[PDB]
């Protein structure tokens, strides 16, 4: 029928984050789906992430860590056993954000816990100290559908990023969270899996099946096994480090940016781009501008500044970008 009931029974982010992808992009928005997995130890990057500059490599492999380039843009989020995840999926005009926000609300308050939406992402319980957060997430919307995906914190090594991560001095000269653990003692994975499952199978009227996916058999998604070869590959994840002889970088209130490039007769021969940032694309397409481009701050300026015609949100992020090539060449 309508809703599909799927549960990874597996702590592989691979194939975690491709079941994913499959929902956001290959199930068509016809079928309203709850998707409940976890991974091991893992720490994922945004698409245009550099984990060379980024992560402290050596640390991780020492620490057996996983690295996962998710496809959308931001920074670096740690994952382990200790997070339960979800990842709801509908068509529209039907479905909006508010409804997975609600049935998570009601699924933790089916558990004791009475917490509610704070800021857009979260989620967060009121305390005698004050709000301790409990379940970051992320939302978009699509033409079709709407995607709705995050983490609630049952017993996650919160601290465990630190060390994996790298100083980024610019970011530093530039700039409250509780597990479910400390208020009922006892919750699963599998626990909050049927409360989640229930409050969803109580706002659409409606059972199904649980569909119980793992990598070690083709769960039932169109086009999985290529979806699930190129998230799980080196390539993707990692990629070479990036070797250019100039480096421009700098840290804005909406990112990090790291400019790579080479110069060869007064023009770039080669160059790339790495951020932090949310929206990663008009970076990506700068980038992509700025082969062959005149050397000099005026022609900089100029192929940066095109790109606002297609990029109206971001004109901010442009402008400021511009203006720091201009003043950063010589
Ligand atoms: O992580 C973010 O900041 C954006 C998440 C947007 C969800 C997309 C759907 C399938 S994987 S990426």
């Amino acid at each position: 029928s309508t809703l599909r009931l799927l549960i990874s029974d597996s702590y592989d982010p691979w194939f975690n984050l491709a079941v994913e992808e499959c929902i956001f992009r290959q199930m068509p928005a016809t079928q309203r789906v709850l998707f409940l997995w976890r991974n091991a130890d893992t720490v994922v990057i945004g698409r245009a992430q550099n984990p060379w500059k980024e992560c402290n490599t050596r640390r991780m492999e020492e620490d057996n860590v996983r690295l996962a380039r998710r496809s959308s843009g931001g920074g670096a989020v740690f994952h382990d056993l200790g997070n339960t995840c979800f990842t709801f999926m509908a068509g529209k005009p039907e479905y909006d954000k508010t409804i997975s926000t609600s049935i998570v609300l009601n699924a933790l308050n089916a558990l004791g816990v009475s917490a509610e939406a704070s800021g857009r992402n979260d989620l967060v319980v009121k305390t005698v100290e004050g709000d301790r957060k409990v379940s970051g997430s992320a939302y978009r919307e699509t033409k079709d559908r709407g995607f709705h995906h995050g983490t609630l914190l049952l017993n996650a090594d919160l601290s465990r990023l630190a060390n994996y991560l790298n100083p980024d001095k610019k970011k530093l000269a530039a700039k409250r969270v509780t597990n479910l653990t400390e208020l009922l003692p006892g919750i699963t994975h599998e626990q909050v899996c049927e409360a989640i499952t229930e409050a969803f199978f109580a706002h659409y009227g409606e059972r199904v099946e649980a569909e119980i996916i793992s990598p070690n058999k083709t769960p039932d998604l169109p086009n999985f096994a290529e979806t699930f070869a190129r998230q799980s590959s080196w390539e993707w994840n990692f990629g070479q480090a990036p070797a250019f002889s100039h480096l421009l970088d700098e840290r804005f209130t909406w990112g990090g940016v790291e400019l790579h490039f080479d110069v060869e007769k007064g023009h770039i021969t080669r160059a790339q781009v790495f951020t932090d940032s949310l929206n990663p694309a008009p970076l990506e397409a700068l980038a992509g501008r700025l082969q062959g481009c005149l050397y000099r701050a005026d022609m900089l300026q100029q192929e940066c500044e095109a790109l606002l015609v297609d990029f109206p949100e971001q004109e901010k992020e442009l402008r400021e970008l511009s203006a720091w090539m201009a003043g950063a060449v010589r």
